């Protein structure tokens, strides 16, 4: 008898509600101003990654914790509408759904206040129920928007079952636990996160190569430093010379969430196209992220398989 | 079949309060982590309506929210407080109104209001409510929806003999003078009075002088509220200012206390029309002073059963 594929991509990480007010000018202390418009959106790195992987066709499972509040109820509905398993999406009355409140002016300058909230209450017991699902997956994906101890335990669970680990140390912290390096099959961050992690400055592809080598020697198997619109730089234990995977300048409409589109695409390729070279996967993941920058609205900008070139889902070199 | 006739009609605003607590206020380009977030139901219109309802008024909230979660939840909030939502409209054309607040530990804040769907409440929307308005005792308006809409609600009320209670909040320096001539009772606070009149108001006496400027612009009754100091009242027939005190209470959270006063006053005007204005304002001051002893805006507004029975008695 036929049955559905089990989840090949498991994401253990965050959900946040984006609360966006547009204004003419940014307020300062003591001020009340009237803005033009307000936007709510579904964000959080974990969920964003998961939504991009799902839309490419991955079978995914989101392990996370939201509030027993309207925001959390709505986030669950969002995951379902994107065909994501919520078997291990947990709700707690002990905190509100995490929030990223943003005030932004017409130039796109902003003030942002994050309250991690229920994300920080995702614990070991919560993960242990997912041990079997994790053990049958192809890729585990973590960031640093939940308790770091909880991400460390999810990478540990994956690694003990032979499951590929994709770790996005974002947002980055200067004293990152060095177990994260050892436990990461693929360690992927952006320029400013690389600076935080290494103490070096990173303003070009060459700089990112130097920073990537520092991280590699701390115990990573593959290090990728993303360069926003400019592509990425990659090195590995097998090929420690840095390689810049460049891109063509596209006209950006809204880049919010593009980093997570890149990560979620890389997760999809790692799980479903394991015989592609890493270089080929990064090329394709760069292209997909670049699709997301041509439309507004973060998750709403993430492309579906059916709208993307057929060749992204076929062999190219073999 | 057994209509409940609403005695108090509020035509005004609903807003969702979105509050993040932080160590410090962020400035341009900065991202910070705060330590708590919470949501509340606000908007001066709804606040006022809520308080009047909890005193036992049959109320109807004429307002517009989004077809979004905030709006659906606001509607439920109104129903839980026993408020008619017959003319609570929902629109896809904008989001429910929002007040996004960032507050540090010292209590200093940054606030961004998006009026949103509140501005889309138009004169056609009110015309469907003509019959409800015409059977009410009191009509209550503020300045958080389009002014033209409030003006038309005051006009409709006045055409049917319905008492008009107008709260010019937040205040604007060049307020349309029609608002004075359409108001049976005009109620604002000290800093709103300053904005309206160009005068300084730091004491009950100063408020009396400001209240007289507003009275002469065409109001019938003017009340200037003074927070813990009570209020000052004047009228066309008794133009001498009268200071109505409030007995001292320990404040826990004063947010919404002005709306509590105004919603109480609406209740008394509708259900206790033979009480002297002085006795109404005594009782309304007490009620608002109850609200300041608890946190959470609408969640602080007392019910009838939490108050002394004498607030709901009347001599011959
Ligand atoms: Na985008
Ligand atoms: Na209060």
């Amino acid at each position: 008898q036929w049955q559905e594929e089990v989840a090949a991509v498991v994401v253990v990480g965050s959900c946040m509600t984006d609360l966006v007010s547009l204004t003419s000018r940014l307020p300062k202390t003591g001020e009340t101003i009237h803005g033009h418009k307000f936007f709510i959106g579904f964000g959080g790195k974990g969920a964003n990654q998961c939504v991009q992987a799902a839309r490419l066709g991955a079978m995914t499972s989101m392990v996370c914790k939201v509030g027993k509040d309207s925001f959390g109820n709505d986030y669950i509905e969002n995951l379902k509408q994107n065909d994501i398993s919520t078997e291990f999406t947990y709700q707690t009355k002990d905190a509100a759904t995490g929030t990223a409140s943003i005030i932004v002016n017409n130039e796109g300058q902003n003030i942002i206040v994050i309250v991690a909230g229920a994300n920080l209450l995702l614990n070991t017991e919560d993960l242990r129920a997912a041990a079997n699902v994790i053990s049958r997956a192809k890729v585990m994906v973590c960031q640093l928007e939940i308790t770091p101890a909880t991400s460390l335990e999810a990478l540990t669970m994956a690694r003990r079952s032979g499951v590929k680990t994709l770790f996005n140390p974002a947002p980055a912290i200067a004293d990152l636990d060095p177990q994260f390096y050892t436990l990461s099959d693929v360690f992927c961050c952006n320029e400013s996160e690389a600076e935080i992690l290494t103490g070096l400055t990173v303003g070009s592809a060459a700089d990112a190569g130097e920073a990537a080598l520092v991280l590699l020697k701390r115990g990573c198997q593959v290090v990728i430093i993303t360069l926003g619109a400019e592509g990425c730089v990659v090195l590995s234990q097998t090929e420690p010379e840095p390689k810049h995977i460049p891109t063509e300048k596209v006209k950006a409409v809204d880049t919010t969430g593009a980093g997570d589109s890149f990560v979620g695409a890389l997760a999809f390729y790692l799980a479903y196209y394991p015989n592609l070279s890493l270089e080929d996967m990064l090329n394709r993941s760069n292209f997909i992220a670049a699709v997301s920058v041509q439309a507004a609205g973060t998750q709403s900008s993430y492309p579906y398989k059916k709208d993307l070139p057929l060749t992204l889902f076929l062999e190219h070199h073999h």
